């Protein structure tokens, strides 16, 4: 409910931009020494987007443990989410066995293999059922099971097999292929059916490890997914809206990974997601089926 009264004179004033530099300004800075290792450059996607060196997560092979991938552990809200980097050509066998080890049980992706004319991502999954990949180094193999796809994103059911071990889990690959680069989703609607079905699947139980966030950088449109989600779940916890406080929100998943929401119009699509969210969080179950109509996913 406050949020709302918030949004309306951050708009009605026009001060969004003032509004998410503030956070840019307040927010943590803790070393990254790891990341900047010269022998870790070419496992770094960009040069200014790097995790901390205590909420990384290390990979457990003794020769090099860095991935570029935070732990966000929401303390409060209970839940925690990795957020890594679109994983490069020579880092998809890091990216799986950090799902493997991490217990993960869904990879959410927020982005496209290629934007603007770049490869903002390695095809790090297969595309076809028949073509399954192995990566030789980390000992894992990665078999497409079946895909689902809608308007604005796509399901995927991929075996996950340790092939030293020969254990095989189910991972669920949620990928949102409408989200351009640095921009707001289209709707909230579409944002949040995308969302629920993502808690829906299971992949945000405790019983699993954290689920995996990643869009080309891990910091965007990943901060934008994940504030969104523990905004949510802050106000379910309480049933009381009017407790979230947005912004101090966002700085504490900052303290565990920098640069989360990229953008002041990301920063208030938050808010507009949070608050129409919050009438499904209050009893509203109806609304749920009212995004699926306005996402038109089919
Ligand atoms: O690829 V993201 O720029 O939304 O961090
Ligand atoms: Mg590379
Ligand atoms: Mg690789």
């Amino acid at each position: 409910m406050e949020m709302e009264k918030e949004f309306e004179q951050i708009d009605k004033s026009g001060s969004w931009a003032a509004i998410y530099q503030d956070i840019r300004h307040e927010a943590s800075d803790f070393p990254c020494r790891v990341a900047k290792l010269p022998k870790n450059k070419n496992r770094n996607r960009y040069r200014d987007v790097s995790p901390f060196d205590h909420s990384r997560i290390k990979l457990h092979q003794e020769d090099n443990d860095y991935i570029n991938a935070s732990l966000i552990k929401m303390e409060e809200a209970q839940r925690s989410y990795i957020l890594t980097q679109g994983p490069l050509p020579n880092t998809c066998g890091h990216f799986w066995e950090m799902v493997w080890e991490q217990k993960s049980r869904g990879v959410v992706m927020l982005n496209r293999v290629m934007e603007k004319g770049s490869l903002k991502c390695a095809q790090y999954w297969p595309q076809k059922e028949e073509k399954e990949m192995i990566f030789e180094d980390t000992n894992l193999k990665l078999t497409l099971i079946s895909e689902d796809i809608k308007s604005y994103y796509t399901v995927r059911q991929l075996e996950l097999e340790n092939l030293t071990t020969q254990e095989t889990r189910e991972i669920l690959h949620f990928h949102y292929t409408n989200w351009p680069d640095q921009t707001a989703p289209e709707s909230p609607a579409s944002f949040l059916n995308f969302l629920f079905k993502v808690r829906e699947s299971g992949s945000l139980s405790p019983e699993h490890g954290p689920v995996v966030v990643h869009c080309s950088a891990g910091i965007g449109r990943s901060g934008t997914f994940c504030l969104a989600d523990t905004c949510l779940l802050l106000m379910d916890k309480r049933k009381d809206p009017s407790s979230v406080d947005i912004k101090k929100v966002l700085l504490e998943m900052r303290k565990f990974r920098m640069g989360l929401i990229q953008t002041a119009d990301q920063l208030r699509f938050s808010y507009l997601a949070v608050i129409e969210g919050a009438k499904f969080i209050m009893g509203d179950s109806s609304v749920q089926d009212q995004w699926k109509e306005l996402s038109h996913e089919d």
